[PDB]
């Protein structure tokens, strides 16, 4: 396990360490691309080969809204090279732009994707799908709730087009909160929380769709088709969490390379005061639900003391990726051989705290290697001097 400094980052705020940057770190052919917030709120881009600890970096001529935690990078890389940034939005016009040439870190000027409901984004991301295209999803506030919208790139024709305006539905009762994963086969997946009220308490249940056209037409995990858009009534339930569970909202999600979707998050019990971590996973047969952590320490969400996971696994075989304030709050893997049946082991993968820090992992590197490599930055959420971020490769 080895530590790779890149340069040095914004750490006021958790703004370059959340679960949804999608993503702070990718891979394309040999080259690992990142993407983060200097100490000044500058969009820092470098690049390396895999081989090497040798970044280049490059500052580029956008500073972010750093003191919001919110305000996130969000990178990918289409099939032909081009860096997609999509940067700095809490309910903001969207911010998005290329790089100028493949493999460069050189940004052009923001761009419009569509132009159509671009004036109120949140948690930008961007999934890369079968011939080189690419997926972006954002959080639209435009109608007074947060509502998925789904574009898709063209890599060929370098355009965006609308997949979903109207995916998952609340009815104007309900929020959604929500996490997806492209796998190995191109297949979308797609989980969510629901939350009846404004609150973060009134956050419930764990619901699943997946798409292997794109984002068109959209699936179970038992193989029916939704009739679209999915609401409370018709989704399908991947785990039954009641409000008032300390249940948390926008986490991640992987698949296996067959198709099968594990979802990380964290709930209570009702007989506890303890929130754990959990994993949500459907083999092909059934939705199972496992606790992963074997925590003392009660908190509510009514800085959070454990971070929202990530989660990569291979074949059954699983490595966790969290951080808890009961283990010094370093970099922390929960392993299992198997996510069922095998015991967890739990270990460190920093000795030093990393406090604010959420994972967020360079998700083609898991998909085309098999390689683990996590944004580590020590981050709080405040005077404090910036930290450098790390590629961490487990």
């Amino acid at each position: 396990s080895r530590l790779v400094e890149v340069g040095n980052g914004y750490s006021q705020t958790s703004v370059n360490t959340t679960v949804f940057r999608n993503n702070s770190l990718v891979t394309q052919g040999d080259e690992q691309y990142i993407s983060y917030y200097d100490g000044d709120g500058y969009l820092v881009l470098g690049k390396r080969k895999l081989n090497s600890d040798q970044w280049t970096l490059q500052r580029t001529q956008y500073k972010g809204n750093v003191k919001d935690a919110h305000n996130i990078i969000s990178m990918m890389l289409d099939g032909d090279g081009y860096l997609h940034l999509s940067f700095d939005h809490h309910g903001h016009k969207l911010n998005y732009c290329r790089s100028t040439a493949p493999y460069t870190l050189e940004l052009g000027d923001k761009e419009p994707m569509t132009g159509v409901d671009e004036g109120n984004v949140t948690y930008p991301e961007f999934y890369p799908l079968n011939g080189g295209d690419l997926l972006f999803v954002y959080r639209s506030g435009s109608s007074g709730r947060g509502n998925l919208v789904m574009n898709r790139y063209s890599v060929k024709e370098k355009k965006w087009y609308r997949v979903q305006d109207v995916l998952i539905d609340g009815e104007d009762q309900r929020n959604a909160y929500w996490q997806l994963y492209v796998d190995e086969q191109g297949t979308i997946h797609l989980s969510w929380v629901w939350r009846e009220t404004w609150h973060v308490e009134t956050n419930h249940d764990l619901c699943y769709a997946r798409s292997y056209d794109n984002g068109v037409t959209w699936y179970k995990a038992n193989g029916k088709k939704y009739d679209l858009p999915i609401r409370y009534n018709n989704a399908e339930y991947a785990c039954r969490i009641p409000q008032n569970s300390e249940l948390i909202n926008q986490t991640s999600m992987s698949a296996d390379a067959s198709g099968n979707p594990y979802i990380a998050t964290y709930w209570r019990d009702p007989d506890s005061d303890v929130p754990q971590y959990r994993i949500v996973w459907h083999d092909g047969q059934m939705w199972q639900n496992r606790q992963v952590s074997d925590r003392h320490t009660p908190f509510s969400l009514k800085m959070i003391p454990i971070a929202r996971p990530r989660i990569v696994v291979d074949g059954g075989e699983i490595f966790y990726i969290f951080r808890d304030e009961e283990r010094g709050s370093r970099v922390s893997m929960a392993h299992a051989q198997a996510v069922g049946t095998g015991k967890w082991t739990i270990t460190d993968l920093t000795d030093f705290a990393v406090d604010a820090w959420e994972p967020s992992h360079d998700t083609e590197l898991w998909k085309q290697k098999r390689r683990l490599h996590l944004f580590v930055q020590h981050t709080k959420q405040v005077e404090f001097a910036p930290q450098p971020v790390y590629v961490l490769e487990v």
